[PDB]
């Protein structure tokens, strides 16, 4: 009546940045029966059990596993097991990986999935228990398992009070009220966002460590931002631990830097673009006490190449490496539009000149200021333009108008609010033809290109303008706010209410995987007052306030990509194609790539979901599934609640679309938006992240100085040295690919599922996904489509490439938000 099983676990130091002591009474294991209930209808139990032996003859064993062997007494009356409780008596967590049971059931064998860390059994309020990877709709669960299926859904919600500690698994919401430091100083205080139509926004994990002094409404600092537990990856290298990389930048490295500069050691500022080129090719000269205080700290240590004693080396950036002047062309800045790090907010123009939505009553008349007769378009005429759908625009006028009178009151910050109108040429490419700068009471002046004179200077610094709007646009909208800010509140509620067991969990948390993690590192270092974005980027302590009043308008079901390029006007609706969509810009190779990477996601997910819901009410009548959907819009995203656009899953055809749009955004628009970084950002002249002064006005010394060194004039107006060397290290961490990634295609174990049509119709997804591959191969190889897949810069577009080795790749779709 023994049943041979076979423990996998790692101990605790596998995955930080004696195995004997596991035998013994050390951990007990017992059964759950899925056939056979006692009085109450709950599966019945067995007895403690505890590990037997090491088993080392496992071939199947991956780095920093260990094997146990281990007997179950299981007679007649239990019936066949589908679940286990599991004790830890000793001191220190471990990862449990698996149980398998061989020789039980007609199968043959039962598997077990866990991936948890388990934790001395005094420290949990109810006992760690694990399902067989059986799958299973709520009303399919074996009778026997209901409860315990509900348990363990209750244990993971909480009830919402109570700080939570390092091994708590309890999943719940907050508003962005953690960023401020108003009992440090009122200088730190910071708005609320969420919970009220002043400053919406997403929810975020909840960590209850209580109030302010200061501010009842602010949450008071901590030193660990909690998650629960299985949220916070470890890693088998140190050096994959990238998430932390942002913290040790910020209370470390940061400080270091600074106190270099203070000292005057090293000039304070760039004086020619070649100083700046000087940091990935001899390197910077700094104290040895700045090099000792890098060197030691793992992921930081990566990020630059040393001698050990004074010099640090920035890699190469991609953009620079065939040509290093290529950035600076026309070609290559509208290029970057389409092909570049933030790829998905040129729209199309069907009117003109381009009008703003803002109240006339407080902002006065915003109406464009560019006149058509004053564009070269190359022979046509506007009405041709227009009616050839040839006209496009980038505009940051009515996002960043409401701010730029409060950003340029700070010491170190000028922006202007931009406009860029571009024309699709005949060869496919686009063409900037004018630039318009505005400031509020509008003041506005239009910039028309130039290669000679001052002239040519100035509009070179109006492109600076553009891309200071552009880089904060992307890294707190496009990056920050659209995936990472987004996603969480999805995570949130899938564990809170799709059990482990359900379909949907299993197609959706491998798209979740570390993003809670880098979140709450985020918030604790990144986009906290006086944290690493509000030091390095333009708007200082209104970047995040911006990414509220953006998400006012933030709509779900424009965040697929056919609905995008049509809203954008880029694409028509289109049933003769084969996505549906004609592109009016033919080559717009973001655009293109996604498009496959889109289908096959589609392919997968329409596959996957009829293997459990047959029709419209099997959806209807999931009740799992509807508290989860109603509680990631009511709580989630709960200021966005009572918008018409919710689906509302009721049908096949709207858990289709909800789950593909997850995917969606979670892998590749987070690929695309993320990875291309430090490629094109790590000159800083190509990708400035903030802008110090205003054009300069005739008869100053600084026009003269714009005239006489054109150089000096751009690198005077944008980001400064000190926080360039911060900017880049950051980038250079968030472009990297830990080597423990799970790409599109892939995931962390073959067993996650009984069910073996799922797992045929996910290798039929692999399988595409090789091939939509080489497909994007051959249309960078194809040389009537390099003038936008490659540019000026020669760099080819293979950020939606699915596949990737580890590093600084510009390739690879992961499939979450990881980073
Ligand atoms: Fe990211």
């Amino acid at each position: 009546h023994k049943i041979k099983g076979t423990v996998v676990l790692m101990p605790k130091n596998e995955l930080e940045v004696n195995l004997n002591a596991f035998l013994g009474r050390s951990v007990s294991l017992q059964l759950i029966s899925a056939t056979k209930a006692d009085a109450h209808g709950k599966g019945k139990v067995g007895k403690d059990t505890f590990l037997e032996g090491i088993n080392t003859s496992l071939p199947t064993l991956g780095a920093g596993e260990s094997a146990f062997n281990i007997h179950f007494e299981w007679d007649g009356s239990m019936g066949i097991p589908g679940a286990f409780y599991i004790k830890n008596y000793m001191q220190v967590e471990f990862f449990l990986k698996s149980l398998t049971l061989e020789a039980i059931s007609n199968q043959g064998t039962i598997r077990f999935v866990c991936n948890s860390w388990v934790y001395n059994t005094k420290l949990y309020k109810s006992v760690r228990i694990f399902f067989a990877n059986h799958t299973y709709v709520p009303s399919e669960t074996p009778a026997p398992l209901v409860e315990y299926r509900e348990e363990e859904l209750k244990s993971l919600r909480g009830n919402g009070t109570g700080e939570r500690k390092e091994y708590d698994r309890i999943y719940d919401y907050d508003v962005y009220n953690d960023l401020g430091n108003p009992d440090k100083s009122e200088k730190l205080a910071r708005p609320v966002l969420g919970g009220s139509s002043t400053f919406p926004y997403p929810r975020r994990g909840r960590t209850g460590r209580g109030p302010t002094v200061t501010d009842p409404n602010t949450e008071k600092q901590g030193e660990v931002f909690y998650v629960p537990r299985d949220e916070n990856l470890g890693h088998l290298k140190s050096k994959d631990a990238l998430e932390i990389g942002t913290k040790s930048l910020s209370q470390i490295v940061q400080p270091a830097f600074e106190s270099a500069f203070d000292l005057k050691s090293t000039p304070i500022e760039f004086h020619s673009f070649q100083d700046v080129h000087d940091l990935y090719e001899g390197g910077i000269k700094l104290p040895r006490d700045v090099i000792s205080t890098i060197i030691p700290l793992p992921v930081i240590k990566e990020l630059y190449r040393t001698d050990g004693q004074h010099i640090l080396k920035f890699p190469q950036p991609h953009v620079v490496q065939v040509s290093q002047s290529a950035w600076m062309t026309d070609e290559e800045f509208a290029r970057e539009m389409i092909a570049g790090v933030n790829p998905c907010v040129i729209r199309g123009l069907e009117e003109f000149p381009p009008k703003s939505n803002l109240d006339p009553a407080i902002y006065g008349d915003q109406s464009s200021k560019i006149t058509a007769d004053s564009l070269d378009l190359d022979g046509y005429t506007m009405d041709e333009a227009l009616g050839s759908r040839r006209l496009f625009m980038l505009d940051y006028h009515d996002i960043f108008m409401p701010y730029v009178r409060q950003i340029n009151q700070l010491n170190s910050a000028k922006t202007y609010a931009t406009r860029t109108i571009l024309f699709l040429r005949e060869d496919g490419t686009l063409k900037p033809v004018a630039i318009e700068l505005s400031l509020p009471h509008a003041v506005s002046q239009v910039v028309l290109p130039a290669k000679e004179g001052v002239e040519s200077t100035i509009w070179l610094l109006a492109k600076a303008y553009v891309i200071v709007n552009d880089s904060c646009y992307h890294q707190l909208m496009s990056h920050w706010l659209n995936t990472h800010a987004a996603m969480e509140p999805f995570v949130i509620a899938t564990h809170r209410h799709l059990s482990v067991l359900h379909p949907i969990y299993k197609l959706l948390t491998p798209h979740y995987r570390n993003n809670m993690n880098i979140n709450a590192l985020a918030r604790q270092s990144a986009i906290n007052a006086n944290g690493i974005i509000e030091t390095t980027f333009l708007p200082s302590k209104y970047s995040v306030e911006m990414s509220s009043a953006v998400y006012k308008n933030w709509v779900f079901t424009d965040q697929a990509l056919p609905a995008d390029l049509i809203k954008r006007g880029v694409a028509i609706k289109d049933p003769s194609t084969p996505h549906g969509v004609r592109l009016l810009i033919e080559d717009y190779p973001y655009a293109a790539d996604g498009l496959e990477i889109w289908a096959a996601i589609k392919t997968w997910v329409q596959e996957y979901v009829p293997l459990y819901y047959a029709r419209d009410d099997d959806v209807k009548n999931d009740s799992e599934l509807q508290h989860w959907w109603k509680e990631a819009v009511e709580k989630g995203h709960g200021d966005l609640k009572d918008k018409p656009w919710w689906p509302k899953l009721q049908t096949l055809e709207d858990l289709v679309e909800v789950c593909l749009i997850i995917i969606w955004i979670a892998s590749a628009l987070h690929a695309a938006v993320n990875f291309g970084q430090y490629p094109y950002g790590g000159l800083i002249m190509n990708r400035p992240t903030a802008s110090r002064r205003l054009l300069p006005e005739k008869g100053t010394p600084e026009y003269e100085e714009m005239i006489n060194n054109h150089e000096k004039a751009y690198l005077r107006t944008i980001t400064s040295k000190l926080p360039t060397l911060i900017s880049l290290s950051v980038i250079e961490i968030l472009s990297t690919h830990a080597s423990d990634e799970v790409y599109l295609g892939q995931r962390d174990n073959p067993h996650w599922t009984s069910d073996s049509k799922a797992l045929q119709a996910f290798q039929k997804f692999g399988n595409k996904l090789k091939e939509i591959e080489e497909k994007l191969v051959r249309r960078n190889n194809d040389p009537s489509l390099q003038g936008n897949r490659l540019g000026p810069v020669q760099l080819p577009y293979t950020l939606l490439y699915p596949s990737s080795e580890e590093g600084l790749t510009f390739r690879g779709i992961p499939n979450s938000i990881s980073i």
